[PDB]
DNA sequence: CCTCACTAGCGCCCCCTGCTGGC
DNA sequence: GCCAGCAGGGGGCGCTAGTGAGG
């Protein structure tokens, strides 16, 4: 085989090991006009170009999804159709599509916290989380109920006020021990640890 | 020396679950 | 108890930068 020995790169042919070495040059020819993005390639500049306008020639056969590049279509039959998971853990059963959600189970395991939060002691195992943890910072309310106009710092409380208090004839959770009532199902288990021990 | 799939990595956002603490 | 705040374990997509290999 070829070897680069720049980055230790093995290639058996011999275009594709001239082409791997353009990747060091670190410069981008190819410019978009209709933004100020520049691009190595004409398939990623034409790529770039079909996200502006959404023309997504690669159409799923299952469903009726299309992306804009292959790569995409791919995942998602991972997702949605064929259900393979590449990726597995080797302490458990689980398997993930992708390789950073394999790693963020991982870090479960671990208990490895790498995202730290810069205004407090609080670090995340998802680059994402950390984000959700800074509304307790700025205060921001991102999502609205529809119907009272409330304001609530993450989805699933949204999603829980329409439940609890837009819809009709819902059913409630009754203790076991006692007549007594309670909305919530987390609410009956604080219950059962206030006066049932 | 074309061409299109497949791979690796960045980002985005949501899902459900279940608890906490002010009221 | 009611309620919003809030964190933990997850799924699915948007976009870019490469690689593998039939042709
Ligand atoms: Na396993
Ligand atoms: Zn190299
Ligand atoms: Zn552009
Ligand atoms: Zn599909
Ligand atoms: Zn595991
Ligand atoms: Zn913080
Ligand atoms: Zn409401
Ligand atoms: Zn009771």
């Amino acid at each position: 085989t070829f070897q680069c020995e720049l980055c230790s790169y093995t290639c058996p042919r011999r275009s594709n090991l001239d082409r791997h070495m353009k990747s060091h040059t670190d410069e981008r020819p190819h410019k978009c006009h209709l933004c100020g993005r520049a691009f190595r390639t004409v398939t990623l500049l034409r790529n770039h170009l079909n996200t502006h306008t959404g023309t997504r020639p690669h159409k799923c056969p299952d469903c009726d999804m299309a992306f804009v590049t292959s790569g995409e279509l791919v995942r998602h039959r991972r997702y949605k159709h064929t259900h393979e998971k590449p990726f597995k853990c080797s302490m458990c059963d689980y398997a993930s599509v992708e390789v950073s959600k394999l790693k963020r189970h991982i870090r479960s395991h671990t208990g490895e916290r790498p995202f730290q939060c810069s205004l407090c002691s609080y670090a995340s195992r998802d680059t994402y989380k950390l984000k959700r943890h800074m509304r307790t910072h700025s205060g921001e309310k991102p999502y609205e109920c529809y119907i009272c106009h409330a304001r609530f710092t993450q989805s699933g409380t949204m999603k829980m006020h329409i439940l609890q208090k837009h819809t009709e004839n819902v059913a409630k959770f009754h203790c076991p021990h006692c007549d007594t009532v309670i909305a919530r199902k987390s609410d009956l288990g604080v219950h059962l640890r206030k006066q049932h021990s």
